[PDB]
This record gives structure tokens, sequence and C-alpha cells, in this order.
């Protein structure tokens, strides 16, 4: 048996997430750490307005803090990961889970990362479920204003770019539904370049430990544990595509028999269903999940 822990990103947040975790000493502590580092309470913010929670400058550090808490809760129960990965923001949680940086260093990175992306608005992203893979390529080949930002499952991708451009492909690629994401930036595309290049200055000055388990990174989901290759892949992540489909395939084939989504929602196990359906799925995002072992 080999188990992957995978960490969900933006879009998996829901109101009330993490709040039941608060009766554990581990959660209480890290929440207080997050509060001193961030200047606001993650618990309080997770119980706020829905739209407000979805603002990426709230969502990202909220998801990271909760996911790091879940990882440590899992550890305390004795469970340990064989492989880690995370979807966009999730990668940070995965990196913390793998010893690459400590809790606090990670939260500071996430905080800055999410500020950059929140201020780096202008453009737009949309998701496509059940599309003509052929018609997608024609609409994307030679397209300077629209790129592929997530490759999530054979049935699903996310495109990214100018408002005009993304609306176009929407109307002239067979598929529905085709749903604008609740984000207002051209994330995971070259539009993030100038934003991604100041944050990269910050990232390179940060020492990365080697990982205690294999990390499969978004831009290159081949397993590795080298601290410097992982930083390199992470630095590349903000302008680059999330190869999550390939992440799951790599998992299933390098040995992993089980696949645990460590965080709120069912998005990453949902994806795994229609990609590697012979893998065993758990969703660990609530105390109730933890208690069932």
């Amino acid at each position: 048996m080999k188990t992957a822990w995978v960490f969900p990103g933006q879009g998996s947040q829901a109101v009330g997430m993490g709040v039941d975790l608060l009766s554990t000493a581990i959660a209480k502590e890290k929440y207080q750490q997050a509060e001193e580092i961030l200047g606001w309470s993650v618990v309080e913010k997770c119980q706020g307005d829905e739209a407000s929670l979805a603002l990426t400058q709230n969502t990202q550090p909220c998801l990271y803090v909760i996911e790091a808490i879940l990882a440590d809760l899992l550890r305390d129960k004795g469970f340990q990961p064989d492989y880690v990965a995370g979807h966009s923001l999730g990668e940070y949680s995965a990196l913390y889970a793998a010893g690459v940086f400590d809790f606090a260093t990670g939260l500071q990175l996430v905080k800055q990362r999410s500020e950059v992306m929140a201020s780096a608005s202008g453009g737009m992203m949309a998701a496509l479920m059940k599309f003509d893979q052929t018609q997608l390529q024609q609409a994307l080949t030679d397209n300077t204003e629209v790129v592929l930002a997530n490759d999530n499952s054979p049935e699903q991708v996310v495109i990214s770019g100018t408002v005009a451009g993304v609306e176009a492909i929407l109307a002239n690629v067979k598929a529905r539904r085709a749903v604008p994401l609740k984000v207002s930036g051209a994330f995971h595309s070259s539009f993030m370049a100038q934003p991604s290049q100041s944050f990269a200055q910050t990232l390179t000055a940060c020492h990365f430990n080697d990982a205690t388990v294999p990390v499969l990174s978004n831009v290159d989901p081949s397993p590795t544990q080298n601290g410097d290759r992982l930083k390199e892949k992470l630095i590349q992540q903000m302008t680059g595509s999330v190869r999550w489909r390939e992440t799951m395939v790599n998992l299933g084939e390098i040995g992993a028999t089980d696949y645990w989504e460590v965080g709120p929602g069912k998005v990453l196990t949902g994806l795994c269903k229609r990609t590697c359906p012979d893998l065993n799925l758990k969703n660990i995002g609530q105390l109730d999940d933890l208690n069932s072992l």
C-alpha cells in the first residue's frame, strides 16, 4: 500500500471550513500562529460572507492554514504520506507537509503570493467540462490572448487570459457547461509575468529543505525531493499550467494505491474518479473524517 496526500486550491473553500478543527490543540495553536503572521483570524474569516471568503487574498492563506492543520492532525493519528501534491495553492500545503519549509515561512509566502494575484487583475479564467479536445486546440493554437491554465481531467480544463479572448473560445468550442471561474485574474499564464517576477525575487531568497517524501509539482509532476528543483518548479508555477491530470496518472503508476484529498471539498477526488478510477479515495477536511481513521 502507498498513499498520496493531495491538497486542494482555490475554489474548494466553503464557509465553516476548518472551524470544527478548533477543538484540537494542534489547530488552536496554528490558528494563533496564523493570526499573528497574517494580522487577522483564519477561523473568523472562514465563518464570514461567502463572496468575501472567495477573494483569493483570503482564500489562499485560509486554505493553506487549514490544510497544514489537517496534515499535522493526520500525522498525530499516525498516518503518513508516501507522495504529496497540491493544486496551485495546494502545492504550498504539499511543500509544508514534506518539510521543505516550516509552517510560518509557508504562510508568509502564501500571503504574499495571494496579494500579488489579487492585485494582478484585469483578465479572466473559465472552466470547460466535456469539450471537443480537437476544437479546443484549434481555438488555442495561435491564440496570443488565451492559454491552458489547468489540465485537470480528460473531461475538464481551465483556460486563462483576456476577457474578450476567453469569452470567444467559450462560444466557439463544443462543450458545456463552460463556466467563468470566480477569479478576476489571468492566473497561470504569461499575464502573471511582472507580478510573478517580484514574488520570485522573494522566493529565491528562501532556503528550501529537501523533501521527506516525493513532491509532484504543478509545472512538472515527475516525483522529486530536491529542495532546489522544487523551488525552481514553484517559481515557475504562477505563469505556468497546472498539470493535475498528469499528476494523478504519475501517482497511479509510480506505485500509489490510495489517494487522500486533505482539505475541504471533493474537487481533487472528483477529478481522480474520471482519471484513475482504480485508486481509493478519501476526503479528509473535517474532524468527522479524521475520526473514522
